C-alpha cells in the first residue's frame, strides 16, 4: 500500500501504484555509475487500451514493466511517450518498439537521445517546442514549460483526474539536491516551474520523475532546491 521506495524494489522488477481512476505510477530501479536509484513513469487508460508515459529505466526494466501492466491490468499499451531524452525515459524504447508499442517524443528529445547514444522514439511530437506550449495525446495533456532539468523536459497532465505528471522538472519534497543536473538549465528551472504553477493551478496530485507523488508543493519544494543549488 505505501508507495514504494528505492530500497524496497530491486533492480529488475517493477511496481505500479494506484493514482486515480485510469492512472497508475510504474517505479523501478536501476543502477547508474555505481549507485542505486529509484525512478517513476506514469499508465494512463485510454479506453481499452494504454498510455505510457517513460520508460522503466532499462531494457529489462522495461519487459518486466510490461509483464507487471498485463499482470495488473491486463489492457494492451499501444502508445508511449517519453517526457525527455535521459535514458530513465528512452532506456526500453527498443523493447516497447518490439512489442508493438508506438513510441514517440518531441523532435528535441529525439535529436539528444540520438546524439547521447540513447534509443529513440519512433514519432515525432510537434506543436511544443516555444515554452507554454501545449497538446492532447489520448487521454492527456502534453505541456513544455520551458527548459529545467533538461531543455526538452515535458510534463504530462491528466485533466480526467487532475494529475500533474511533472517528470525530472520536479523534485519529491524530501529532496536536499536538485538531482543530477548535468544538462540542467538552473538559472531558466524556476522560471519553467512557474509556468507549470500557472498552467495547471487545479492539480491534485503531482508525481515527480524520481520519489514520492504529493500535492502542489512539489513544484514550489522543487524551485526552491534548484534556486538553493545554483547560489
Ligand atoms: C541522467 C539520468 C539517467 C540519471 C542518472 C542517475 C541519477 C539521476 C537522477 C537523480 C534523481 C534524484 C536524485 C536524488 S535528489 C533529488 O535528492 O538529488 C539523484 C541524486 N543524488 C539523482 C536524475 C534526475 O534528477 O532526474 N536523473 C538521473
Ligand atoms: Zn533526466
Ligand atoms: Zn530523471
Amino acid at each position: 500500500g505505501e508507495y514504494p521506495t528505492v530500497n524496497e524494489i530491486p533492480v529488475g522488477e517493477v511496481r505500479l501504484y494506484q493514482i486515480a481512476d485510469g492512472v497508475w505510477s510504474h517505479i523501478a530501479t536501476q543502477s547508474f555509475d555505481g549507485a542505486v536509484y529509484p525512478s517513476n513513469g506514469l499508465i494512463v487508460r485510454d479506453g481499452d487500451e494504454l498510455l505510457l508515459i517513460d520508460t522503466a529505466w532499462g531494457a529489462k526494466n522495461t519487459a518486466a514493466l510490461l509483464a507487471e501492466i498485463e499482470k495488473q491490468i491486463g489492457l494492451p499499451v499501444t502508445r508511449a511517450v517519453s517526457t525527455h531524452f535521459h535514458d530513465d525515459r528512452v532506456g526500453g524504447v527498443d523493447v516497447l518498439r518490439a512489442a508493438g508499442v508506438a513510441t514517440y517524443a518531441s523532435p528535441s528529445t529525439r535529436r539528444l537521445a540520438e546524439a547521447e547514444g540513447n534509443e529513440i522514439p519512433t514519432h515525432s511530437l510537434e506543436g511544443l517546442s516555444s515554452s507554454g506550449d501545449a497538446v492532447r495525446f489520448g487521454p492527456v495533456e502534453l505541456f513544455y514549460p520551458g527548459a529545467a532539468h533538461s531543455t526538452d523536459n515535458l510534463v504530462v497532465y491528466v485533466p480526467s483526474a487532475n494529475v500533474l505528471y511533472g517528470g525530472c522538472a520536479v523534485h519529491e519534497l524530501s529532496s536536499t539536491s536538485a538531482g543530477n543536473v548535468a544538462d540542467a538549465d538552473l538559472a531558466e528551472w524556476p522560471t519553467s516551474v512557474e509556468r507549470i504553477q500557472k498552467h495547471y493551478p487545479e492539480a491534485e496530485v503531482v508525481i515527480p520523475g524520481h520519489g514520492l507523488p504529493g500535492g502542489l508543493d512539489l513544484l514550489q519544494h522543487t524551485a526552491n532546491v534548484v534556486k538553493a543549488h545554483k547560489n
